[PDB]
């Protein structure tokens, strides 16, 4: 039988006697993600050279306005935004919805993979609502996922029950159930990170990297791959298994990633699927924010690969 | 004023007052590449999940190009990566040309919806035999055209001939491909290198040191930033569009490199040369490689110049 | 603020504070029009014709397997199929969906509008699912409209709360709402028809039609318009008021049109929006059906025009 | 073997061994068609109804416009659109001169009734400086015309001295794909298409025409109708299915209503490749000289059985 991402988050969502406004919630996001995705394909680029005679912003408005008309959310955080957003009361619903609506745009010049990211979170209290409402562990996370405008466009939502992955079919603008809780293999083969930064590297880094290249116990050297799109590089992870990281180096003693709308969503999907999320210190989804622009480094990924990564960590304390 | 491919080709091939075979050959491909493009994104898969009660991309993007090639009435042999000899067009069909193409370059991590293309260079058949796999035979040099597409987040057609590299991007509301960047050039000196560094314990000595330098360089310049997608398409567009240098280079385990001369690193050098850059095997230039084998494989280092200039300066002083 | 077909129909339930079964129906059925419209736009026509080297049979299959696989059916009735279609007790839910899944087909050859019908009834009794749950009067629908596959695809959506009119966007797949709570115009300067078998018309047809023609007072006469696809001239009529013909005679007592999933639905929009059906004896949606593919004669659009139809049918009774 | 719009119109081209002119414009057309497809499909109208926060016959218009100024290909240009011919800048001039109809039908849009565009393309015959005037040539003189239909799915028809060849839109890959080749219309067909709310103003041949296929003298069936009330979409069906499409004058519109030079013309020029008929009542449509680009004409058009019925009986009325 077919399903749809619609059709399957109301399902879940009558089970589980909830009001609605998650369905609500979600259902907008896909619209938007669907709005995205035509403009990132280049849908009427023809009229911009003059047949008749952005993106990042275009893509910001677009989840902004779905996500306040949803009438399911009070505050909305955005990479694209200094501050947080708070919904006007007559609009306003229970959740708190972090997002990058284009990750990786700053190199979408050369056709790169990019990605919307976000992650989606009960106000807890009666208070007003308000840019503290945002500042929850990923633990407290309700669901969250990417889309990926990759070589075709796919959506992965992970809630309670597990991460499904749906492929947008842009013949008829729907996304087709394609992969049913998936898990993430125990151990890959592939390594992700930038060298360019090899010189600024912590030592439980180069030591890790080196036994990707030079493995102590006679198996295959691990393969490298690094788009430099975190959505590409994650969603590569999941599919295939191994490892991606994003540690600190001198431009970036924190990590470079942000917390709130990068790390905890990729996390709390890696978890959802079995896999492991890490800032060397402790889970990705237990550091609690004090900024909602605050950065993290990340290693997340198949599990072995991250515990491996965790014990070279250690041994240099 | 606006510009299609169709439309820009047209006028270039009216101003060499050719006979228009060229012309209707890259209109097929382009036709092809349209169609390529649809099944990459996945148009229609609701259909394989049983919204209503089959091929893999390879084949598909394989059999696309291959027939609307023979059907162009301008090509006599056609090489592709998914086929172990040449095809030879039917007597009725046969036009001057050679095609060589990757159709679907990529395609083996394609389940993660990383970026892929199709690659092709254009040959005129020299000889005055009937055609045999022996017209695929020849230099990247003897080019009269080569490009490539990128299924990315937007589908992409680079062009080179010899008026230069142009790009057309794809509007899938409408189906053309529209110029976009015109007599494009890349950088004389980039900062990102791209290779798989993975397999550094199978570096040759040159290659080591390079990368060495391009990390801690010695003379307190910025360390170049690094990137990999793996696959070619997607690797060397960015390399044309920021600059910097890809490396797929020979090693001890792999003495001629794994890419394939006549449909990936002789179109991609072909374009690099034409937008200023340059592509070379470590012992010569890409182009100029004589091949043997339609499916041999060379090594290839290509990119900005002044980046390329400063690896075959590493490589020569390891001899 | 933007809306969407699903996003109305979750509003609308919602406030119902309905299971959501309905919801489920209308997505699912939703979802079917978009592949429908899809392929009666010909994607993929080139596949066909060779570049690698029945339409209303898919249709059908499209509109049944996305009712069958939205749990919310037990006895779906097609224009295609001799029989109900019972569904398997696994996905039995409480609706009976009548239904024309390409109507107009006979001439898609050149193109002409096509369009899809429905009509959902409550399952009335707690007996074994059959052919006699979809013998109800168009009165108990609970929902009806349907899809115009024109210029541009549009879904006409009848229910309580009246008729609202969303149209494709075939960029994005989502439905918008452009047209809220439409109304009929209460008198028309359309008449719709086949004159060329007026040699065979009811002595009341030929009368009224004369009427439209040869006006006996000082007014305009009215145009005349007849697509030959039942859902073209229908939405034609709601749109621009007017008068739609498909009356009974001597030769064909009981009409042409279906009354299940033609005659019904259309009545219904009709009335939702204001305006009127008739057999020329009664109400279409009085009617008691006895074969779930029997005929009716049906008369329907402006009322002012109807009730004209009736003075002239009336006389000659 | 597969042909597409283009490919089959650069391989009649290389045969001609023409300049390669037309090529280009009717390469230019068919993308201003696609563009035309998508916006009536309504793509992007998402974006008009506040997704994130011109007219169609206008933007149809400057489709057309801009698409075969660009081309190279066109010196004077006649657009239902536009009360005078526009001329092309002299860096842009080619040799033809195209009449359109850049969105045939769309007032009634409203109710999503098909749609089209229209087109006819001659060579400029005098050397004079390119104006209105070279747009005042018989359909006679059609270098090529046809119409695309926006009806359940986008057609090209297009007619040249080869015949009437007929490209499907697929909307997936916006690719013209030829699927009807070298086009005849029935010789006789069973439907007539007309606007019978005019039946007070009908001239006697017309209101007798009507009758003989209501109630044959001769017992026979009787014709069926159709009138859609959109040119494209009644011509389109009468090429496909046979019959006959009249469009006479009336008190409203006593030249006629249609447009003689893009709507009459170019259709007359596709029914006449296609061994159809196209007459006025009084001659051919395209052997009418016209004088003015937005002049009106009296149409018959379709079988020729029964466009040759429709003149006996105008005959026998005088
Ligand atoms: O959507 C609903 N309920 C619902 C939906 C329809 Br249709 C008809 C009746 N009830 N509840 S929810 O809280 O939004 C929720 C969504 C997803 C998940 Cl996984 C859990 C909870
Ligand atoms: O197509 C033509 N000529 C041509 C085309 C038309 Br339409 C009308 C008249 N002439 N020549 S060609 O050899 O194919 C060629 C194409 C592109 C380039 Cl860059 C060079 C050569
Ligand atoms: O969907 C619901 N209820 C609903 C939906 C959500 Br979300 C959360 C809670 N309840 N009810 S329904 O029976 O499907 C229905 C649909 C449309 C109409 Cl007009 C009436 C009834
Ligand atoms: O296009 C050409 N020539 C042409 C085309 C290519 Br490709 C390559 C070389 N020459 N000539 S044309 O005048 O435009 C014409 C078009 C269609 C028809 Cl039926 C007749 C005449």
């Amino acid at each position: 039988d077919v399903n749809t991402l619609t059709r399957f988050v109301m399902e879940e969502g009558r089970k589980a006697r909830g009001t609605g406004e998650l369905t609500q919630l979600l259902n907008s996001l896909c619209t938007a993600v669907k709005a995205i995705s035509s403009a990132v394909r280049k849908a009427g680029i023809a009229h911009l050279y003059g047949i008749a005679g952005k993106l990042d912003v275009l893509s910001n408005d677009l989840v902004m306005n779905m996500l306040k008309s949803s009438f399911a959310t009070c505050v909305l955080v955005s990479e694209e935004d200094k501050h947080a957003i708070i919904v006007e009361p007559e609009k306003r619903g229970k959740y708190v919805v972090c997002f990058d609506p284009l990750d990786g745009s700053s190199n979408i010049d050369c056709l790169v993979s990019v990605g919307t990211i976000f992650g989606i979170y009960r106000k807890k209290s009666t208070d007003e609502p308000s840019e503290k409402d945002a500042l929850q562990p990923g633990r407290n996370l309700v669901a969250a996922g990417y889309a990926l405008y990759g070589s075709a466009t796919m959506l992965v939502l992970a809630m309670d029950c597990g991460v499904n992955c749906f492929m947008l079919d842009p013949a008829i603008g729907e996304f087709i159930l394609v992969d049913k809780d998936v898990k993430i293999k125990k151990k890959g083969k592939i390594y992700s990170l930038n060298e360019g930064y090899a010189k600024d590297f912590d030592p439980a880094v180069t030591e890790y990297i080196q036994r990707k290249k030079f493995p102590p116990d006679n198996s295959a050297p691990y393969g490298a791959r690094y788009v430099g799109s975190m959505v590409a590089d994650v969603h590569r992870t999941l599919v295939y298994g191994g490892i991606f990281l994003y540690p600190a180096n001198k431009k970036s003693p924190n990590g470079k990633l942000r917390l709130l709308y990068e790390c905890n969503p990729m996390a709390y999907v890696m978890e959802k699927a079995g896999g492991m999320a890490t800032t060397g210190k402790e889970a990705v989804l237990d550091v609690i924010p004090t900024d909602i622009h605050q950065r993290a480094p990340v290693i997340l990924g198949s599990p072995d690969d991250v515990l491996e990564f965790l014990k070279v960590y250690e041994k240099h304390s």
